[PDB]
């Protein structure tokens, strides 16, 4: 699929809207200094690149996943939100478990939309 003419960006943007869940407490829908602005200087030396899931939803609508075959700039802008989660809250924290259940689902509903779409 060579001349693959891209995903329809609105509907890569309800698929990343889609992955703002109540049982993860909503704590990937922003961005992390957007919610503690304070934490800044200790998080971004942790943390140099970040993402959320507004940001993602912004960026699918300007068309930035729309031309990988299966998603991957997206599964990759996921993959940083779960990792940062874990990185700078702790791999025993409640936080680091609601990472990986949220990647899980996440790269789950992004291989379904891909089979879906094609
Ligand atoms: C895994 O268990 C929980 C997860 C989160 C909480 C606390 C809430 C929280 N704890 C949060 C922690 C982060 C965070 C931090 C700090 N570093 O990476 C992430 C991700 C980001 C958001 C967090 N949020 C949500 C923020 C307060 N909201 C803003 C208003 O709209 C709803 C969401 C409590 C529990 Cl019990």
């Amino acid at each position: 699929n060579l001349y693959f003419q891209g995903y329809n960006e609105a509907d890569v943007a309800a698929l990343v809207r889609s992955l703002d869940r109540a049982e993860d407490h909503h704590i990937f829908a922003v961005d992390v200094l957007e919610t503690y602005p304070y934490l800044a200087e200790s998080y971004t030396k942790v943390c140099p690149r970040r993402c959320d899931l507004a940001t993602a939803a912004q960026k699918a609508l300007e068309g930035a996943y729309s031309y990988d075959l299966r998603l991957e700039g997206l599964k990759a802008d996921i993959a940083l939100m779960a990792s940062n989660c874990v990185a700078y809250n702790g791999p025993t924290s409640a936080y680091a478990e609601t990472a990986a259940k949220f990647e899980r689902y996440a790269l789950e509903q992004i291989d379904a939309f891909v089979l879906e779409h094609n």
